């Protein structure tokens, strides 16, 4: 059911087959991210010929819907696709006792707690990793990242949320 | 036995020989995982001409097997194969006493304990490596490392699993 | 509410699609900072067959109307999106005792002072954060980072602007 | 008389002169491993027009006699030759007091203990190296490296093969 | 108002839009820096056609006109535009008690004490940072680095020039 | 005397001038190791049109008039020239007092101690300089590296063969 | 006043308009001193149709002027420029107290001792920087970097030459 | 005067301009080295049409003056040069109290005792560098570096050649 949501500053690769002159406007050499599409802070990208697409708070399949039957007026039965090349709009911060603090992205992969403690390279040994407190939406908690492995809980684990902070106090 | 199943996150890279514009819609220079087809939350990745193909749950062969009657509609008999770009989906935590602590994909490959302990740089000098944490569907044991290598001992030795957790305690 | 506007120094990449002549002038290989369009310090780009254009001051949506409308005279309803190769002209100084102290780029992506410091590559043990220092605008404000990750207190964060210096002293 | 055998998992590289279509259908720029042909669990691969492959327990020249007989249905007397592009169905795990202790991946070129002990980094100073453990086939033994290097004694040396475990001990 | 001017041994980048044989002589994989117009001691670069250009002490709109005017001879009308590939004439040097001492080169865009302070890794905590010496065309002056990021105070920061040479003594 | 003869693994590179369809079958962009003819364990390889080339025991210039004469019967007077694109086949092993131990390829350009030794890292401090075992066909000299370097001795270095082993000793 | 001239050794990169085949004979990507002409020790490099130039002792305006007449016979009004690949003739060695000591090329961008001892890494702590030694056409001069740095002085900083050596000794 | 000749294993990169079929037979991509002509034991290399050239002992212009003659046959009045793209066959050993002590290739750029330094990190702290042995034609000679650096005396430096070790001894 976890469902990423396009926000300003992302940007967006849109696949069209048949049309490398719409999918490659600069060439094949550029990263999809250097060559994609940003999203202006009113929520809209620009897509030629259909011109504004308004994309923030909608999910990849919702724009491949909206660009899909607008550019059939000016592509025969167009076949697109639509992906996220860079997830610039929305983060968590993890901060603290971890190896690798600061922001991690969210993305359409869900990430949850300990997927974030991972990509921070880890806990560090003073750690008070028992006390981990979790900000989400104006609302504190504490999360218990010890017995999440050693009992194997997934009952402390959580899932990140944009603007979530997850800090990881010193003992 | 043992077989990958794709699931929500995963980025799929399908070959259609003798239809570059098919295999490689952006061009040959970018990566396979930078150009391939993500699949969705509700389990369907965009497919051209034949639109959503149901992907998750399924084998790469059924895939391709799904992919290449549908297609066969818009090209006379189409030649495909699909394999995986990118393993977002599924994935075990390997933490505790290893020199490289964190997340590793489950892949087509399979990955035992042994392949996860090795591929996370080894263990450490103070690791409890008779004395290992498995937890797998909410269930955990007790894993003896120092036996498999002084012993030949593959009897405690384990393939892993989506969402297992694989910790090494000190000492 | 928060929007970039383009400032001198910055590299435009502007996009034309179905005219690569202009997209790509010196080929597609090249990154698109090392081929884009310089704003000059009179706060005008060159752009082709249109002439010298003003875009500092400017947004990105207003810069591609306003190309988009000039180079109509030259090409049949043109299909322009102009974003930002290279973020030169706008900027923060974070010094002091963060481990990667230093410059921060302006960009369209908000950075507030939460986003500068995990940029940072965090704070030092021995970092003040209960008292760092924020002069925006020629007037100095004390910010408690502590409270933001222990509290949940987004009512000490800001949003840094160009020209802003964030200062973390020692304790 | 050494021979690899593909397993699953193995990704291999065909090539087919005067026929770029077959050799490369998605371009020339990505590696051979990353365009190649994925050995699936039931231990058969895809080809174009022939179909599936069974390759697993074939070598490479068995393989090239299975491929290049069907393809002549399809191609004028074709051209082909057949490698591995990525070894990763078998593998031997050198652990303990060698300097990078991991997976060695079982190839067409033979790996001996010494040779497995040089790509794990060599030995280090408290290497038991009188006295190392070899796994092989649910048997143990016992291995001098010492005499392998001061005596030059290959009576000691063994080749490896897919699944065995090579332990030096601590002293 | 701060206006960058060409210096000898500058490379210049010059882009003749529909002219990719006059933009792109060399191809378009190498870099603007290794196919670029160098400035000979004289002051002057070749350009195709057009034969020799006094570019020393212009600025690059002044260069832009220059050739844009001469290029007409040889070219309809053409649409030229000019940047530097590379600052090799002008710089400041940096150093003492900063982390990363040496030149800085002076371009486009204005170098501050404070934007050269960044660059150069920062100081080191044995800066006498309050007492830095700023020479500037044999003039010496005192800067207070401390009072820039404590009291937010620019009355100290300066401009670097060409030749200047700011030192951080140690305390 | 000194000449490399091909061993089973090795990748050979075979130019066929005029004949980029046989020169480089999968393209241009990828490595000619990555691309070239691999020798099996019975000592052929394969090449285009004239089949199986038995390469193990001879010399380049012997493969290259092997290759020439038969592909004469397919093309026209044929250019070619056959080199080494990755020596796998023989080794010479380097251990013990050195800052880099292990694995060092023999090939066509002659691999003496002094050269493994100097490729190898250099010896260490507490290297039994004086005093080096080189096993050579089952047998062991002691060899002398100080009067190399002290007393311009040449009359102890040696020339490494396939399967030598050299050990420097501690002190 | 300074003016780089060719010497034996140097890569020169000769640029000719609208010929690719001159410019480029080796291809667009490999770098210009992969494939630029070789300046020989009699002093001359080898250009096409026009044979052999003499390079040494002339400044890159003058080769130009010589390559430009001389290819006039072959191509109508050629448009030719000549910059330098590598500059691998003429070099400074700087010694002693600084971070990187070593070898540096002079080239037609100027280098003084402030330039070479900001390019070595800086000096050291233990550098004699108010007693530097110059060495310059077998005659040494005393330097002192303290009062470049600390007092403004250019009369004691000086231009390096070839062959010049620069020591900064331990104090 | 300094000339270097050709020697077995080197790899060289014949130019023929107009002919990219035999300056570039496996396209432009690889490096010169990865796709030049090897020079064999016996001292020669293949070219295409004209067969083997004798190339060992002869400088860069007597082989280019050999293929031109040669390549007349068959292409009309050829213009090529010849280049080294490896110095594989003729090298010095610098060891010791040298900081990356090594092998240094003898090339077409001459190689003194002072370049040689260089590109081996520098001396150490420990070297005895007034008492430096280099090895040259079965004689020794004792050199002292610090007169080179201190004195400016070019009189002890030393032009090295093939086969010549350079030891620096610790104190």
């Amino acid at each position: 059911n976890y469902q990423y949501r396009v926000g300003p500053g992302d940007v967006l690769n849109v696949t069209v087959w048949d049309h490398p002159e719409l999918t490659t406007p600069a060439g094949q050499y550029r990263s999809s991210s250097d060559t994609g599409n940003w999203v202006q802070p009113d929520g809209t990208m620009f897509y030629p010929y259909i011109g504004k697409v308004h994309v923030v708070g909608k999910t990849l399949a919702e724009i491949r819907s909206d660009i899909t039957g607008r550019l059939a007026t000016y592509i025969a039965d167009p076949q697109v696709d639509v992906n996220i090349a860079a997830f610039r709009s929305q983060k968590a911060y993890i901060s603290g006792q971890v190896n690798k603090s600061g922001q991690q992205a969210i993305t359409n992969v869900p990430l949850t707690i300990l997927d974030a403690i991972n990509a921070a390279g880890g806990l560090t040994d003073t750690a008070d990793w028992r006390n981990v407190v979790l900000t989400h939406n104006g609302r504190e908690e504490r999360i218990s990242l010890q017995a999440l492995m050693q009992n194997g809980d997934l009952n402390q684990n959580r899932l990140l949320y944009p603007g979530d902070i997850l800090y990881v106090p010193r003992n």
